[PDB]
C-alpha cells in the first residue's frame, strides 16, 4: 500500500557505510532475530568481518553482482511513509556497472560523512570520494540526497556541535557546486556504531535540536535519520517536463500525410502544438494524434503514439530524431557531450580515436572517442588517473565524444531516456554510459512550415 | 490488446533469423526507409544473411551485457496481440537470459528445416531441436509453435511427404519430452518466399491447415500468423494455489505467531486451513493484517502478516513455504532436477559439490548429485551426456538433494519459487530454473486444534 522507495548509500572508506546501514537493518525490524542469529553466524563461520551489523551491506554487495537477485527482503524497511529498500553500495565489482546501466535505479541517496579528527578532511580532499559519490549521484539524477555526518561519538570533544557545524559548512558549499542545492538537502548528526539519532533523538546531542529542508514542493523538519527518509520526495513524473519525443519509425499513410510514431519521454504532446525536430530543426503544428489506431487528446508520458504533421515529407524527419515543442525547450543537435562509461569485455585496447557506433534512444550513430578524460575505479567511482591513454575491459571513464552525423542527445540528469546509450561494435557492446553534459550546436531558426508559421501569429 | 513475448527456437541455419524477419517485414513494424539503413548496414558487417536476417541478427547482439537501449524494432501487431520478440540462440547470454527471466516468453516458434539439402534429414536424438524443445518445456514456456521451414528446397519442392515425416518425428520427440502434439500447430512455411507466412500459398495446395485441440477448446488455421493468434494468455497467478514465503516469523505479544511473507499465487483469506512446508505444521489463520490494519483478502503481491493457531516461533522460519491444505498443498522437496548456468569462480564443479542454494526466501545447502549433461551456453546444444565436471561458462542439468530439508517448486508451475542462485561463501557462482521436484514420501503429519 505504501511507496516503494530505493535507497543508495554512498560515502568515502571507512566513513561507516556498513555499520549504518545494518544497524538500520536491525532497528527497523524487517529481519526476524533469529535470522539475523544465522547470518551472523555464516558470516563468522566466513572467517571474515564478525564486526556487528557489518555482514548486511557485505551481502548485499555480494548479491548485486552478476546474476539475479532472488530475494530483497532483507534490506527493505518500512517507514510511516514508505518502503525502503537499500538497493546498492560501492565497494564491489560491479557497482559502476550497476549505477550507469541503471539495474540499481535510486530515488534517493544517502551520503556518509566521518566525522573524526582527519577522517572527515580526508573524504572531502582530491584524493576523496564524497564529491566524486555525490557528482556521481547527481550525473544519474538522484536529486534527492541525504547527508548523514556519522561517527559523532568519536569527535573531540564527543557530540561536538563545532564539529558538526563545520562539515555541515564545507558538505554544503562542495554539493552546491555539483547542483544540488544544499538548502534541500538535510543533514543528520549520527552514530552508526551506537545508534544516536537514527531512529529517535540522542540524548547525546541535546544541542541538535534538528534538521530542516526547503524547497517548492514543501518544507519539512525532523530529528532522527528515519524523519529524514521520509522527506523523500516520490519518483517525479515527468508530465512537468518539456516534451520529449524520439521518432521511433515515420510512415506515410494515404490521405492523412506524414506521421512519426514514437513513445513520449517527457512532457505531453496534445495536438495543435508546434513541435521542433531535432536535429533537422524543422518547426510544425502537429494536426492529429492516435493511440491504438483511436485519436487521443493528449499524450502523456510512456504511450505509443503517431501524430499527424502538415507540410513535413517523409524524407525529411527519420527514426533517431528527437521531437519537442518550440514553447519549451526545443531540442538542439548535439555538438559534442562528454559522459561517463563502464568498459565492457573486450579484449583491445580503447584510445582515443576510437569510433564505434553508439546505440542512444531510437538514434544509432557513429561518433568519436574525441579525449579520454578520466580513468575510474569500478568497484567505488574513484578516480585513477588524468586523461588516460587508453583504457581496457573493466575500467569506467569520463570522456569527450563527437558524433559524426547529426545527433541530438540529452543529460541523462535533465531527461534520463535521451541521456543512456550503448555502444556497440559489429555484434558485440563493449561500453554502456550516460550524458554527463552536452554543449549545443550553434544552429538558430529551422525552416518553418506554413502552418507552423500561422500558428506563431496569432 | 495484450502484450506477448515469443521466443525463437531452432537448430542453428534452420532460418530463425529470416522467417523472424520476414514476418516483422510483412507486418508493418517499422518503416521501409530504416528498412533500408539496416540491410545497407548489415551488408557492411558481413557477418550474416543480407535481407530478412539482420532483424533478429540484431535482436541478438543487443539482448547482451544487460544493457536494453529500444525494443521498438521488435514488436509486431497482429489482430489479437501485439507480438514481441526477446530472444534467440546464437549468442553468449542466451542461456543465461533465459534462465534469469530477463526473457519471459510466453510462446515458443520452432524453426525446422525440411530441406536438408546434402545434411542429416533425420532429427537427432541428441540434436539442436530436441533440447531446444526441451529447454522451452524447462523454462515454463507451454505454448509451442513448429514452423516446418525452408518447404522450397525439399525434394520435390513443397513435399507433401516431407513435411508429414517431419511432424511424425518432432511429435514423438515433444511428445516425450512432455508436450501434447495435438496441441502444437505444425505450419509448413518458406521463410525465403514468405510462403504460408501471412497468407495460404498457392505453392501448397495440399496443405489444408493446421489445427490444435487444448483443454481450453480446438482452434484452426493456415497461415504461421494465425499460428501465432492461437497462444494463450498465460494463467493469472491469482488462479493458482496458494503459495507463500516466509520472510519472517514474530511473537506478537497477546496476538502471538505472526508469520510475514509476499502472496506470490493464489489468494490467502483469514479462515483458511494452510499448511507450512516442509516443517509439515496444518493450522488455521486467525487473520490477515497490512500495514497494522485488517483484511479481507491477500492477494497475489501483497506483504502480509497473518496470525496462525497453536502454533510455536520455534517451529515455523523463514525459508519456510506456506500453502493451502486443500489444494495443492505444498511438501518437502526430496530431490530435484535443475538446469543452470556456471558464472566464473575458482575450480572446476563436480557432482556432490554441496553449495549453499538461494530460493524465494530459503537458503540451504543442496548436493549437486548428478551432473546430466552440458549445454553450450550459446547455441543451446547437447555437448555431453553425464560429465565428468562443469567449468565456468557452461549450462547443464544437474540433479540436486537438499541437506536441509527444503521447498521448492517447479519454476513452470511456480515461478518465483522455481528459479535459484547458488553461492560459495560470498560469489554466485550459478544460477538456475528447477525442472521437476520428487516430493517426499511423508503423509500428513501435526494438525492443531484448528
Ligand atoms: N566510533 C565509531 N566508529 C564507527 C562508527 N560507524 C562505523 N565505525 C567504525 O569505523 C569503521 C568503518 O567501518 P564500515 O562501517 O565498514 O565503513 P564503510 O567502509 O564506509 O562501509 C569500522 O571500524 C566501524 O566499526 C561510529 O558511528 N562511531
Ligand atoms: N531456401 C531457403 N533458404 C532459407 C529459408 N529460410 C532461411 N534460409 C537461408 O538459410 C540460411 C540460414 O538462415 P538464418 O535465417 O540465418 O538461420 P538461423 O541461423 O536459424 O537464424 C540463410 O542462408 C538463409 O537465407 C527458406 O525458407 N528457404
Ligand atoms: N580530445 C582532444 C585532445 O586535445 P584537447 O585540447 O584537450 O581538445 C580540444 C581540441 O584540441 C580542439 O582542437
Ligand atoms: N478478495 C477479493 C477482492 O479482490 P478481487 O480483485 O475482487 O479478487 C477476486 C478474484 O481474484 C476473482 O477471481
Ligand atoms: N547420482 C549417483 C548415485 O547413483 P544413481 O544410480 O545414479 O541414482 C540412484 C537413483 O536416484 C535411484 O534409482
Amino acid at each position: 500500500e505504501k511507496t516503494h522507495i530505493n535507497i543508495v548509500v554512498i560515502g568515502h572508506v571507512d566513513s561507516g557505510k556498513s555499520t549504518t546501514t545494518g544497524h538500520l537493518i536491525y532497528k527497523c525490524g524487517g529481519i526476524d532475530k533469529r535470522t539475523i542469529e544465522k547470518f551472523e553466524k555464516e558470516a563468522a563461520e566466513m572467517g571474515k568481518g564478525s564486526f556487528k551489523y557489518a555482514w548486511v551491506l557485505d551481502k548485499l554487495k555480494a548479491e548485486r553482482e552478476r546474476g539475479i537477485t532472488i530475494d530483497i527482503s532483507l534490506w527493505k524497511f518500512e517507514t510511516t511513509k514508505y518502503y525502503i529498500t537499500i538497493i546498492d553500495a560501492p565497494g564491489h565489482r560491479d557497482f559502476i556497472k550497476n549505477m550507469i546501466t541503471g539495474t540499481s535505479q535510486a530515488d534517493c541517496a544517502v551520503l556518509i560523512v566521518a566525522a573524526g579528527v582527519g577522517e572527515f578532511e580526508a573524504g572531502i580532499s582530491k584524493n576523496g570520494q564524497t564529491r566524486e559519490h555525490a557528482l556521481l549521484a547527481y550525473t544519474l539524477g538522484v536529486k534527492q540526497l541525504i547527508v548523514g555526518v556519522n561517527k559523532m561519538d568519536s569527535t573531540e570533544p564527543a557530540y561536538s556541535e563545532k564539529r558538526y557545524d563545520e562539515i555541515v559548512k564545507e558538505v554544503s558549499a562542495y554539493i552546491k557546486k555539483i547542483g544540488y542545492n544544499p538548502a534541500t538537502v538535510p543533514f543528520v548528526p549520527i552514530s552508526g556504531w551506537h545508534g544516536d539519532n537514527m531512529l529517535e533523538p540522542s540524548p547525546n546531542m541535546p544541542w541538535f535540536k534538528g534538521w530542516k529542508v526547503e524547497r517548492k514542493e514543501g518544507n519539512a523538519s525532523g530529528v532522527s535519520l528515519l524523519e529524514a527518509l521520509d522527506t523523500i520526495l516520490p519518483p517525479t513524473r515527468p508530465t512537468d517536463k518539456p516534451l520529449r519525443l524520439p521518432l521511433q519509425d515515420v510512415y506515410k499513410i494515404g490521405g492523412i500525410g506524414t506521421v512519426p510514431v514514437g513513445r513520449v519521454e517527457t512532457g505531453i504532446l496534445r495536438p495543435g502544438m508546434v513541435v521542433t525536430f531535432a536535429p533537422v530543426n524543422i518547426t510544425t503544428e502537429v494536426k492529429s494524434v492516435e493511440m491504438h489506431h483511436e485519436a487521443l487528446s493528449e499524450a502523456l508520458p510512456g504511450d505509443n503514439v503517431g501524430f499527424n504533421v502538415k507540410n513535413v515529407s517523409v524524407k525529411d524527419i527519420r527514426r533517431g530524431n528527437v521531437c519537442g515543442d518550440s514553447k519549451s525547450d526545443p531540442p538542439q543537435e548535439a555538438a559534442q557531450f562528454t559522459s561517463q562509461v563502464i568498459i565492457l569485455n573486450h579484449p583491445g585496447q580503447i584510445s582515443a580515436g576510437y569510433s564505434p557506433v553508439i546505440d542512444c534512444h531510437t538514434a544509432h550513430i557513429a561518433c568519436k572517442f574525441a579525449e579520454l578524460k578520466e580513468k575510474i575505479d569500478r568497484r567505488s567511482g574513484k578516480k585513477l588517473e588524468d586523461n588516460p591513454k587508453s583504457l581496457k575491459s573493466g575500467d569506467a571513464a569520463i570522456v569527450e565524444m563527437v558524433p559524426g552525423k547529426p545527433m541530438c542527445v540529452e543529460s541523462f540528469s535533465q531527461y534520463p531516456p535521451l541521456g543512456r546509450f550503448a555502444v556497440r561494435d559489429m555484434r558485440q557492446t563493449v561500453a554502456v554510459g550516460v550524458i554527463k553534459n552536452v554543449e549545443k550546436k550553434s544552429g538558430g531558426a529551422g525552416k518553418v512550415t506554413k502552418s507552423a508559421q500561422k500558428a506563431q501569429k496569432a
